[PDB]
């Protein structure tokens, strides 16, 4: 992701309320990281959000007027029709991918940052002056845990967050197996790390939990079937992960209110090179088991 | 469209060494006939050839044409595909070239290609060639017939065929119309099997065989490939799961004829459903132990 700017006093993007805006899809785990952290930090009235349609098209992510879907929205600001229109508005010569999330500056009309790992760090502190004391104190990447967080993020990112895509979009048996086996070795390892624990790092919520969560919450509903990540399921094969996952989802509204299983399943099962019939399976039931 | 039987004085006299089964291990319909062949001890009475599970543009190939571990060449006619057997029996045949085929080596014709009828043939037609214990086995006894028929009717419509209706449906509507009655019928079977080892009459019957070939393939293939995924057998249906495991692990007719590699190779090669042709490595294991 090639827009890697920050929101800093004296910088290109001064910290301000009502200036920065998030464009996301609910289906995207990467974009959902930023929705979760926006709710954790109480930024709803400080950073706006627009939900694009989960029905990825030949021109990328459409807005809700181009591709209607419950909860999908039109672009409020530029009559943008696809997320690529924002990128091209920011820079008509842009040649990257037109991905979500997009953290957008309404003032200069450009992309501040389109790397979810950096957007959620911006949110830890950039806006604290505008927050009540209890929200401003939250920091999901604190100094004392950074190195431990980075270490677990590195292999989670490689073998789990991206591992499910490597397996699901593999077009050869060999490439599928090379992705799916390390994926489940890493789940085995996460199962041990989370045994008897509520959080991955430091016995508190950190961005490591957010980054793992957005993949694990999509695992039984979409990755098992559609991406063939089916050696076992979270709910039946990984009790410590299952418990950690259900505590986050059911006990923290930041994780459930930003989790739209209908968007999730609609985006994945409309990937016609994997699932040409475009049928959306009705299971699993439920999307996530109760505590 | 071949619905003949094997009877004393009839067109197809009961004999040892004359009739031959052509089957694919992947096919639940053909596997019915493999299971009963073993239940009844017919292995040296009715021969068997295993076709390649790698279904082709020309239908089921033989093992020399499309090699796969355990797939065999046609021993009799150098047939390349199962359709070559049908066209030898009837050059004008216009049905589907399906397995199983119960074949007469003497007159070179298809006796019967309905798995539901082949397994009833195997109940009695060959008893004169069997030891007493195998000859006494009957999977469709008169006393249980009506109960077997009743459960077979909705198992056939909603479960045996239902997984296919769900998996090959090309619209959301048709997929939902199949998958919902499938799981309603699993719910119904779950109640039937709670505290029981067999569907009917507290003994093994063809009703068990006909259900087994679907359920044994459910977690390994139907859940994923055919989207039959409201819940799994092993985690969602304990009574079915127990019944299934007792058949598989305690009756070697059910395990010796169960080739999970053939099953998964055939289904996941179905390019109109799974264009990448990738075969998933899970679920692990194919069937959980007792
Ligand atoms: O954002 S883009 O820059 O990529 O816009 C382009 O759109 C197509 C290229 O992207 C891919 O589209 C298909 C589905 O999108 C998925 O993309 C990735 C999968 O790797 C998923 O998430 S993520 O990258 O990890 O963030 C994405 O998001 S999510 O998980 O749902 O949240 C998916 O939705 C995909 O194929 S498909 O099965 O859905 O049909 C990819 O095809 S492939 O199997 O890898 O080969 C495809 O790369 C391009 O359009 S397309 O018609 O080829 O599919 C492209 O258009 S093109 O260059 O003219 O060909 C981009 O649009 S454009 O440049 O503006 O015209
Ligand atoms: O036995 S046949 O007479 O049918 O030989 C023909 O082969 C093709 C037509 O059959 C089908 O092939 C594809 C897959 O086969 C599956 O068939 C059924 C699925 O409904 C499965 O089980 S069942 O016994 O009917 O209950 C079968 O068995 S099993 O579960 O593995 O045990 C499957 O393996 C199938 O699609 S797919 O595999 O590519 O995804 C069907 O296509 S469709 O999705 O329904 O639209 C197809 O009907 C024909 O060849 S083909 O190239 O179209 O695929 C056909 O050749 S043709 O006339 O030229 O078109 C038959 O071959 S031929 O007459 O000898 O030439």
């Amino acid at each position: 992701s090639t827009f890697r700017r920050f929101i800093e006093k004296g910088g290109e993007f001064e910290p301000e309320k009502g200036r920065y805006h998030l464009y996301v899809a609910y289906s995207s785990p990467w974009a959902t990281r930023t929705l979760i952290v926006r709710k954790i930090k109480g930024l709803e009235e400080i950073v706006g959000v627009t939900i694009v349609s989960p029905l990825f098209s030949a021109h990328g992510w459409p807005f809700g007027d181009v591709s209607p879907f419950p909860g999908a929205e039109a672009d409020p600001f530029y009559n943008a029709q696809y997320v690529r229109d924002l990128y091209l508005r920011a820079d008509p010569k842009y040649e990257g991918r037109f991905t979500v999330p997009v953290l957008w500056d309404k003032k200069t009309e450009t992309v501040v940052n389109n790397e979810s790992s950096e957007i959620i760090r911006i949110f830890n502190t950039a806006f604290n002056e505008f927050l009540p004391a209890d929200k401003a104190a939250i920091h999901l990447y604190p100094e004392a845990l950074k190195s431990e967080i980075d270490e677990i993020n590195e292999w989670v990112y490689d073998t789990v967050n991206n591992g499910v895509y490597k397996a699901g979009f593999a077009t050869t048996q060999q490439a599928y197996e090379a992705a799916v086996i390390p994926l489940f070795e890493s789940l085995d390892r996460l199962e041990k790390i989370l045994t008897g624990k509520d959080y991955l790092v430091g016995d508190q919520l950190t961005e490591a939990d957010v980054r793992l969560f957005v993949t694990i919450i999509r695992f039984d509903p979409a990755y098992v079937g559609h991406f063939k990540c089916n050696l076992r399921t979270i709910r039946d094969g990984y009790p410590a992960i299952h418990l950690w996952l259900r505590k986050l989802y059911w006990n923290n509204s930041a994780f459930s209110e930003t989790c739209k299983f209908d968007h999730i399943k609609a985006s994945y099962y409309a990937q016609k090179n994997v699932n040409p019939t475009l049928v959306v399976p009705l299971g699993p039931i439920p999307n996530i088991l109760p505590l």
